[PDB]
């Protein structure tokens, strides 16, 4: 199976939870496609994918709190190819704020909206990914048993 991973990432938090989830996968067998949101175009992006995980951190805002390379991607996920699409999302985020990994939600919630079929429930991490490797490497375990 070929799996794609996008992340939207700041300070490296995501990006360190995607290369984590990127190796249990490959190392499962798929052949994974990793990319920094800050340099895909949205149109058919998913064409050819069997799996699509998508990730982002928060970022407390009054309009829109998903991370800044990210923004582009969501406001088109319309023409992405998700439709039927087996995916599932990843962010990290702190838990002293209200709105706790809410980009996590936010593109659940349009990917739903969009017709896609998520697969598991989001990874939600607080805090510093590293000292959390146990959970990604298990959601990344539970998301290929879904699939
Ligand atoms: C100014 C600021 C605002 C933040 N806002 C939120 C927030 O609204 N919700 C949340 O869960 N985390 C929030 N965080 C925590 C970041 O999402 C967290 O530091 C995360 O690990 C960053 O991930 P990244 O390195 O992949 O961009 C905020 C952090 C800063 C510095």
């Amino acid at each position: 199976p070929k799996a794609l991973i996008v992340y939207g990432s700041t300070t490296g938090n995501t990006e360190y939870t995607a290369e984590t989830i990127a190796r249990e996968l490959a190392d499962a067998g798929y052949e994974v496609d990793s990319r920094d949101a800050a340099s895909v175009e949205a149109g058919g992006l998913f064409e050819g994918f069997d799996l699509v995980l998508l990730g982002c951190s928060t970022w407390a805002d009054d309009s829109i709190e998903l991370q800044d390379d990210f923004i582009p991607l969501f406001d088109s996920l319309e023409e992405t190819g998700a439709q039927g699409r087996k995916v599932a999302c990843f962010g990290c985020g702190d838990s002293s704020y209200e709105y706790f990994c809410g980009a996590v939600d936010a593109i659940e919630e349009k990917l739903k909206n969009l017709g896609a079929e998520i697969v598991q429930d989001g990874l939600r991490i607080d805090g510093d990914p590293r000292a959390a490797r146990d959970d990604i490497v298990g959601w990344a375990h539970d998301v290929r048993g879904a699939i």
